């Protein structure tokens, strides 16, 4: 008496007769010699468990046509080094800091001056690499021996400044896996692209603020010189990011690149072609390296220059391009849909909140990581972030907020809707207090009344406090490069000089703390953090929230 049975891998179902008691060895080694693989690279999962080989239909009460899953498997094995394009302050302490290895992780920052853009910084992170893993080879050499993962997170992080010292990747996500952050979660998705990938493309490529995710198997990886990731797309959202054109009849092949489309320049094309958008996750070959490289190195002299990956070297590849590069052109593309693709952007404070929200809800828009809250939380408290913070009983809040960095106190503090608070160690023993508003976007002259700080025009900021531009050392075309926030040496004058840049601008001893206090922007809070003291206090909360019997 036998049995039918499915195995899907995802997009197709193979069907196998067995008898009921016949282990299922052979069905599974079948389907792998099917799928050119073998037995021990795949995972077989029958109603969720993962199954044997030496068990028999009988045995797991499977009747006919029923389905089993069979999922890759490349968990162990040769790991993948990281390379991290990182801010400078971090660069120096990221290996202490997350307690990871410097064989599989390698990160700098570009260099102190000039920026050299997503295709330079890669090369720099690339040629950084290569300089202290050479080992004597040379560099063609070098490249071909390990797949490796680049991510680009060293950007100024102007519109999430809770997290912009260190980098955004290294947030900590809460969960409703162990300990995690933005990185450790996305990490997975690149390791095991990179390990379906052809053995000939060695270097990974991610940038964005973008987490991807999908629930589905990937499809198969060609063997193309460049891969990109992309999410079918209508103009409607196609407008707002790069887009991938792809012929109506050739819905492989790349036909050229849009960098935000207009709403009319898509539905002049939506006839004859395509769209989809890139998710910043593309993969290399070493021809596609080199060139990329050569491209990010100037004619005679061989250093440095600024290269758009997206809109110099992307806007040259496919069967079409729209700017002419002659190596560029050569390289052959492969454009995949993310099988259940989903994305959420993080470059925002806003975004921070809802995406997080719609992560969680996936595996109540309100978080609590690494601290102690010491007041009451209804709804009304909703879209609410908490992290590496002490909330004690005096603090009056209410919504849209981002608490971050703050320190044990008692302070009588209240925080208006919208308004964010955030305290970065800097020194050995001191705090700046960045208080900001959840849609500042840091950037502006100062004299521009669209230009805010905690949510109104930095100028009135300036006016309601008896501040003139006369009390602002250095320049003022661009709020994130304004040294406003103070550092102070006391929790007592912190909460002070926080209450005086909030709702109590009549606090007189506020201001003379500001005024004899050093005077940070949001560059210089982020180019000497003293990062080790933030993760110490998230420590010593997490240690406290661990004693089971504390109320």
């Amino acid at each position: 008496t036998h049995i039918n049975l499915k195995v899907s891998d995802g997009s197709s179902e193979i069907f196998f007769k067995i008898k009921k008691t016949t282990p299922l060895r052979r069905l599974m080694e079948a389907f792998a010699k099917r799928q050119g693989k073998e037995m021990d690279s795949l995972r077989f999962l029958y109603d969720g468990i993962r199954i044997q080989a030496d068990q028999t239909p009988e045995d797991l009460d499977m009747e006919d046509n029923d389905i089993i899953e069979a999922h890759r498997e490349q968990i162990g094995g040769e790991f993948m080094q990281k390379l991290l394009s990182l801010p400078s302050n971090l660069v120096q302490s990221f290996h202490e800091l997350e307690r990871v290895n410097r064989t599989d992780w390698f990160c700098t920052s570009d260099p102190v001056g000039k920026k050299l853009g997503s295709g330079g910084g890669t090369s720099w992170l690339l040629e950084e690499c290569y300089n202290e893993y050479s080992d004597g080879a040379t560099f063609g050499e070098w490249l071909e021996k390990e797949k490796r993962i680049l991510l680009h997170a060293g950007g100024q992080s102007r519109r999430l400044p809770g997290y912009a010292p260190s980098g955004k990747i290294l947030t900590p996500v809460p969960v409703f896996h162990l300990g995690q952050n933005l990185l450790s979660l996305q990490l997975p998705l690149y390791e095991k692209i990179m390990s379906l990938a052809p053995d000939k493309l060695h270097t990974l490529i991610a940038s964005g603020d973008v987490y991807i995710r999908s629930e589905k198997p990937l499809q198969s990886i060609p063997e193309a010189d460049v891969v990109c990731y992309g999410l079918w797309v209508d103009p409607s959202l196609a407008t707002h990011h790069g887009v991938f054109a792809s012929d109506r009849k050739h819905p492989e092949q790349l036909d050229f690149m849009l960098q935000k489309p207009s709403l009319a320049e898509l539905e002049s094309l939506s006839k004859t072609h395509l769209f989809l958008m890139d998710i910043g996750i593309w993969l290399l070959s070493d021809r596609a390296v080199e060139i990329l490289m050569k491209r990010s190195h100037k004619e005679s002299s061989e250093e440095l220059k600024y290269y758009d990956l997206y809109s110099d070297f992307g806007l040259a590849l496919g069967t079409h391009p729209r700017i002419e590069d002659e190596e560029v052109n050569t390289l052959s593309v492969a454009i995949l849909p993310l099988p259940g693709g989903e994305f959420y952007h993080y470059g925002t404070s806003k975004e921070l909140i809802s995406s997080t929200l719609s992560v969680q809800n996936k595996v109540p828009a309100m978080f609590v990581q690494n601290a102690v809250v010491r007041i009451p939380l209804c709804a009304e408290n909703a879209d609410l972030w908490i992290e590496n913070s002490h909330i004690g009983p005096k603090w009056k809040i209410a919504s849209r907020h981002i608490i971050t960095g703050v320190p044990e106190n008692d302070w009588s503090l209240a925080v208006p809707a919208g308004v964010c608070v955030d305290v970065v160690p800097m020194g050995d023993k001191g705090f700046v207090a960045r208080p900001y508003g959840l849609d500042d976007v840091f950037k502006g002259d100062l004299r521009d009344s669209k230009t805010t700080l905690t949510g109104i025009p930095f100028g009135e900021w300036m006016s309601k406090r008896g501040l003139s531009y006369t009390d602002l050392k250095g320049r003022t075309d661009d709020l994130q490069a304004v040294s406003v926030f103070p550092m102070v040496n006391s929790v007592e004058e912190l909460g002070l000089v926080l209450r005086w840049m909030l709702s109590e601008p009549e606090l007189e001893e506020g201001k003379n703390i500001w005024l004899r206090s050093e005077h940070f922007s949001a560059d210089e809070i982020s180019a000497g953090a003293n990062l080790k003291r933030l993760y110490a206090q998230r420590e010593e909360f997490r240690k406290g929230n661990w004693k089971a019997l504390a109320v």
